[PDB]
């Protein structure tokens, strides 16, 4: 199944998607990446991986919504099953996310509210990232899995981002392999797996 | 003026293009840059020149018309003074030449022992012709391989098509029935030179 990935920067995570598709563990194909950052180094792994690119830049339209229809009109060509927000520093419109209601992913490095993450100030605890279907509740619609990383006393701010982007690494992949198999579906702004609800926090 | 350029591999001719540009002897913007091909380096250099890309890739597409019709709809969104294109592998509809008429520059290695040379010419619905604006002939001598004459060739192609492209920026070269005219003066078959 096709596979379209939004990014905006560095595309560790799109890397991780396409290696995952690369090994079957994914059970499709990423057939366009996006991005509104003309320099993203995305692109770069994009291209040595074959994959079409198409940068999208703000200034270039007149109106959000004028963005928005044209990102819609250059997703669809690649006729998406899922589209995978890997980044992806712009907010979508309603006309967007309902656009590809059900189908639309989002990894946020965070749990559900408190997370000591930054380094703006090792340490104590909450830190994460999860997995959710984007709903128009921006960074808040329903969650599918998250990762508690763990803190040390012997750890970095670049210590605990690695270890954040290590398991995005792991859960991205997961989640979406997990949708290609036909087992995650959105409905009633709620996350289903295997025909059961998701509680609040993901699986488990 | 906006310059938006249309490749397929390598890119050398659009980096000698993004060159001029920024050393403001042309006195344009290349504003984005279209690929058939996915993998194509010429992308690369437009990533780290901070240009705007699209790739659009045949196999996508249901025919040739519909792929056309996509590339017009994303150029136009650069709202593009001239189309350059820039080692394009592709054959133009006759609808997108229409489309861009006397604002579609080719170049081609062939002026239009040592038969060798490049030449700019106006895109024309005569796939190769349309009228020549500047060629530069690339003399071979013995000893000196394929790959040199290709050299030799694209040292050339880099002056002339930043040159072409500096005068079409000025409002000096033009295309009116099947000729082109630099500064009203028509220009001869093998264009200035
Ligand atoms: N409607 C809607 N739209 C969404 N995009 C979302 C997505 C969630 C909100 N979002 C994010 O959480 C940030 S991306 C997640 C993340 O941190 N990933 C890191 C790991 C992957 C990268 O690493 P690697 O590249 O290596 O994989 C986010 C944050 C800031 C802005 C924002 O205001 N952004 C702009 C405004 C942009 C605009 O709308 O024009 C501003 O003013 O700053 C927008 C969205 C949503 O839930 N709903
Ligand atoms: N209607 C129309 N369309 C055009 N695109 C053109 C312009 C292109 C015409 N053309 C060429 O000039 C070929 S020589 C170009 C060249 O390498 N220049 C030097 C710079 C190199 C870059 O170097 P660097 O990347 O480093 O900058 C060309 C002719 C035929 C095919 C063809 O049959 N091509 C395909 C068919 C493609 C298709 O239509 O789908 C085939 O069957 O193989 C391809 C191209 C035109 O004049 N008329």
């Amino acid at each position: 199944m096709n596979i379209v990935v939004l990014i905006s920067g560095n595309g560790s995570n799109l890397q991780a998607i396409i290696d995952a598709c690369k090994t079957n563990k994914i059970k499709g194909t990423v057939r366009a990446v996006f991005s509104n950052k003309a320099d993203a180094f995305g692109l770069e792994r994009a291209r040595q991986a074959g994959i079409a690119t198409h940068t999208l830049i703000a200034s270039a339209f007149d109106s959000r919504e004028a963005y928005d229809r044209e990102l819609i009109h250059e997703i669809d060509m690649y006729a998406p099953d899922v589209v995978v927000l890997a980044g992806f520093m712009r907010i979508l419109s309603p006309a967007f996310v309902s656009h590809y209601a059900g189908r639309l992913l989002n990894i946020h490095p965070s749990l559900l509210p408190k997370y000591p993450g930054l380094h703006t100030h090792n340490g104590d605890e909450e830190h994460g990232t999860s997995v959710h279907f984007v709903t128009d509740e921006l960074d808040g619609g329903p969650v599918i899995l998250q990762a508690k990383v763990p803190v040390f006393a012997g750890d970095s701010e670049d210590d605990i981002t690695a270890r954040v982007q290590t398991q995005e690494h792991a859960i991205y992949p997961l989640v979406i392999s997990w949708f290609a198999d036909g087992r995650l579906k959105m409905h009633e702004n709620a996350a289903w797996l295997d025909g059961q609800r998701l509680p609040p926090q993901g699986y488990a």
